[PDB]
């Protein structure tokens, strides 16, 4: 690791964009109340790369396929991170109660 975390430092432990435990937290709102996940794809599909939709192809379930566009973009940036985190509450709202101000 590093010693000095305070600066500009990649993957804190286990990650820094995006982590497993924020990938369990998106399908744990699907997983009770489904509908569709398509609009979050599509948004991905274009930040996303040829050779890296097949690695995501490979999987036929629809909840399963989230998972993998995180571990993709997860590391790609915070500039596809932030849009994937957000485009999830931003194209499924209903998931969410109020995403309120303050």
């Amino acid at each position: 690791g590093s010693s000095g975390s305070s600066g500009s430092s990649a993957l804190s432990r286990n990650g820094s964009f995006i982590t497993k435990e924020k990938k369990d937290t998106v399908l744990r709102q699907v997983r009770l109340d489904p509908c569709d996940l398509q609009p979050i794809f599509d948004d991905m599909l274009h930040f996303l790369n040829p050779e890296e939709l097949r690695v995501i192809e490979e999987i036929p379930q629809a909840e399963d396929k989230l998972d993998r566009l995180f571990e993709i973009i997860g590391v790609k940036s915070q500039e596809a991170s932030q849009t994937l985190l957000d485009s999830v509450y931003s194209h499924l709202p209903d998931l969410l109660s109020g995403p309120s101000s303050g």
